[PDB]
């Protein structure tokens, strides 16, 4: 079928392509989100809805092709096809265990991105109107907001809504961002981040120490980082609803947001466990800043590398909360820079997910990713969502805290630690310490940091 247009990779796609190239096996960069739901969904109506979502958005009918014959891989470009090459499936399984098996197969799926095979949209169904609806995506075509948008579009279409004819297409938006960089309009943002991260001429960027969790412990393991293709151990917990309540109250009274409270508390725990007084945390940000960016599909998400440097343990948590609020507000004035272009400017190498190296991530080794959506805004037909299973791509970061704060549930916390550094029980030990520290500070923000 037809090729409509060709485009360069977006800035974010381009850095992601370098990560993928450096990895032994890019299957580790698959993303797979399963939503368990209970209730009637008509297969034909759902599949028609999802087919229309595929047709609407160019990025869901995009392939990614080599430029030249022996770059070898120096350029990839987006090829926008007239019609999608992705498919929708509605699959009968025996029972929930069958559905879960299908899910974990989708986690290992081989995307043929050259051919525009970039998404899986699968409704596994069993029993009395039970479902597991899975959205799986190659890195280049999606992100958490895109997954929300798919559910919401599919729900509305299923329910007979006529979506707007106007669709903000990914390449159009990505080109505007590239032009802003080329034309010098990101230069002030770049200088902000470059100055934040500048070092004395000697001195290597400090990297986060190993956290003392520990496997018990007394007397440090202090062993070499063991190459593991960025395999992560994880643990997940729901936060007590009274702790969440106190956090909302004390955040408001400090003129801060709950996100800033969670981030501040994460920083304090990292400082405690490492003994570092100067390290950075990558703050996840959607990088969607206007109506069209919010409605669009594709890979927009970014990381903002906050440096927490001149650390003072005797200030109160309340004081630290306010200072962290100001740090985030300042960062958000300079949020448009894709972190890979900063990294390149600062001279970093692309990290490799392999069996022969396990180097810390460039610039920052901790990430914080907080989102507040309502899952139920994308409920479909008469099915109600009960539970999400999420398997996002591997990343190089030593410690990652991902949270959902759906205003109609309790906050859900996920901690991921690199297996190259940490043991199988360490994510839970960190998560327990974090919940403790949230409970203590939200009870009494006058307490000192350490």
């Amino acid at each position: 079928n037809s090729v409509l247009a060709l485009h360069p990779l977006s800035l974010g796609q381009e850095y992601a392509w370098r990560l993928q190239k450096a990895a032994d096996d890019s299957t580790i960069f698959n993303n797979t989100i399963g939503m368990f739901m209970t209730g009637s969904i008509d297969a034909k109506r759902l599949s028609k809805a999802l087919r229309a979502v595929l047709r609407r958005h160019e990025i869901f009918r995009t392939g990614f092709a080599a430029v030249g014959n022996n770059a070898d891989a120096t350029s990839l470009a987006q090829i926008v096809f007239g019609r999608t090459k992705n498919k929708v499936q509605v699959i009968q399984v025996a029972d929930r265990a069958g559905a879960e098996e299908g899910y974990w197969q989708l986690v290992q799926t081989q995307y043929d991105i050259t051919a525009g095979d970039t998404l899986r949209l699968v409704d596994f169904f069993w029993g009395k109107d039970e479902h597991l609806f899975v959205v799986a995506y190659h890195r280049f075509v999606g992100d958490g907001s895109t997954t929300e948008n798919i559910f919401v579009e599919a729900s509305q279409l299923y329910g007979g809504v006529t979506l707007d004819k106007h669709v903000p297409q990914f390449a159009d938006l990505a080109t505007r961002q590239r032009e802003a960089l080329e034309s010098g309009q990101m230069d002030a943002d770049l200088a902000y981040w470059e100055s934040m991260h500048h070092q004395p001429t000697g001195v290597v960027s400090p990297v986060l120490p190993r956290m003392l969790l520990g496997e018990d412990g007394l007397n440090s393991p202090n062993h070499a980082r063991q190459p593991n293709s960025w395999k992560q151990h994880e643990a997940i917990a729901r936060l007590d609803p009274m702790v969440a309540f106190r956090i909302r109250e004390r955040s408001r009274k400090h003129k801060a947001t709950p996100m800033q409270f969670y981030l501040a508390a994460y920083h304090v725990l990292l400082a405690r466990l490492t003994g570092s007084s100067d390290f950075s945390i990558g703050l996840a940000d959607t990088n969607r800043t206007n109506v069209d960016e919010l409605a669009g599909m594709g890979f927009f998400a970014n990381l903002l590398p906050l440096r927490f440097r001149n650390f003072v343990p005797h200030i109160t948590f309340g004081e630290h909360l306010v200072a962290t609020k100001d740090k985030v507000r300042e960062a958000m004035q300079h949020a448009r820079v894709p972190y890979g272009v900063l990294l390149e400017r600062l001279g970093f190498e692309v990290p490799g997910a392999t069996a022969e190296t396990a180097e810390p991530a460039p610039l920052f080794q901790a990430v914080f990713d907080y989102k507040q959506g309502q899952a139920e805004s994308g409920s479909i037909g008469s099915a109600k969502m009960t539970e999400v299973i999420a398997t996002r791509e591997r990343t190089p970061y030593d410690v990652v805290l991902e949270m959902s704060d759906d205003p109609t549930k309790d906050p859900l916390l996920t901690v991921k630690l690199q297996s190259s550094v940490y043991e199988v029980h360490h994510p839970r030990a960190f998560l327990e310490s974090y919940i403790s520290i949230l409970s203590m500070f939200s009870m009494n923000p006058a307490l000192k940091l350490a």
